[PDB]
């Protein structure tokens, strides 16, 4: 069953950073059902750093997320990836995700972010690591795929307010459109999942009943069509408040949720 995930991202407080040895407690949890984890910055709480050092330890894999929106970012993150490639053994990284949603949320224009990525890539590549960036179906233009590796779709058919029956139907459906995009290069998928409680959003229903659904139906569909996928997410996080408190496949304190069975529906 170590093989039901390709891979899980993982959460963090800003505001209580964890540490090596929590990191790895974690970890230890999620290794019956996978074998690699996805970080979202490098500096902050200087996760990456600890991280690397918690699966390097368990004998697990990892993808490593810059996080880039105000203009300081830019410089703080390329920095941190600097300390990085000289602290710190790579050999288990299986990529460096360069901004997630930035296009979508409209923090720089597509020309400056191919300009960065073009830079993090003359970095990385003589180290052997391969460059993406994540954002929605409808933001990837030309000028910046040119200067990828690879693409990663974040989609979540519940803010879109989709019928629980209909969605991961189409999932796929905008994993299409990425394809598209995509110059003939790899599409991978880097987010998607389904909340347990916080209500509704139009007719889109969250229950522990449907999380439970839309897991074993995704599961499905990307074994079918050899598509590698990292689940939103491990663990609730109960300092974002509402539905965004409930995306975990196992609860906050690390027991699992009663009603949610982890396994593929095909
Ligand atoms: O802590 C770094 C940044 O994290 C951002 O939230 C992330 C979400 O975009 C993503 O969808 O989920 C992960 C894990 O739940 C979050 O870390 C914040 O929006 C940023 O303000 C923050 O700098
Ligand atoms: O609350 C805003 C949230 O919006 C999400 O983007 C949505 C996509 O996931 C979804 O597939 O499409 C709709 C537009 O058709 C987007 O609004 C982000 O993924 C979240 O990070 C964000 O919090």
């Amino acid at each position: 069953g170590s093989q039901t995930f390709y891979g899980i991202n993982y959460g963090v407080n800003e505001n209580s950073c964890p540490t090596v040895d929590s990191m790895k407690n974690d970890f230890n949890v999620l290794k019956p059902y996978t074998n690699r984890v996805r970080t979202f910055a490098l500096s902050v709480c200087n996760q990456a750093s600890l991280a690397l050092a918690a699966t390097q330890a368990l004998g697990m894999r990892i993808y490593l997320g810059m996080w880039i929106d105000r203009p300081d970012t830019f410089d703080n993150e390329m920095n941190a990836l600097k300390n990085i490639l000289a602290n710190n053994d790579v050999s288990n990284v299986d990529g460096l995700i360069v901004g997630s949603e930035v296009l979508y949320r409209g923090d720089t224009d597509p020309q400056s972010l191919a300009n960065y990525i073009k830079q993090v890539k003359e970095l990385v590549a003589p180290h052997g690591i391969k460059v993406a960036t994540a954002d929605v179906y409808y933001k990837f233009p030309e000028v910046v795929v040119k200067e990828l590796d690879f693409l990663m779709m974040n989609a979540f058919p519940y803010w879109e307010g989709v019928t629980i029956d209909n969605a991961a139907d189409t999932l796929m459906s905008h994993y299409d459109q990425v394809v598209g995009a995509s110059l003939g290069k790899p599409v991978k998928i880097s987010a998607t999942g389904w909340p347990s409680a916080g209500g509704n959003f139009q007719s889109s229903v969250a229950s522990v009943e449907n999380e439970n659904k839309y897991l074993h139906d995704v599961l499905c569909r990307v074994k079918q069509r050899n598509i590698d996928l990292l689940y939103f997410s491990a663990f609730d996080e109960p300092y974002r408040g509402g539905v965004e408190a409930h995306f975990g496949v196992l609860g906050s304190d690390r027991n699992t949720k009663p009603g949610i069975t982890i396994e593929a529906g095909c």
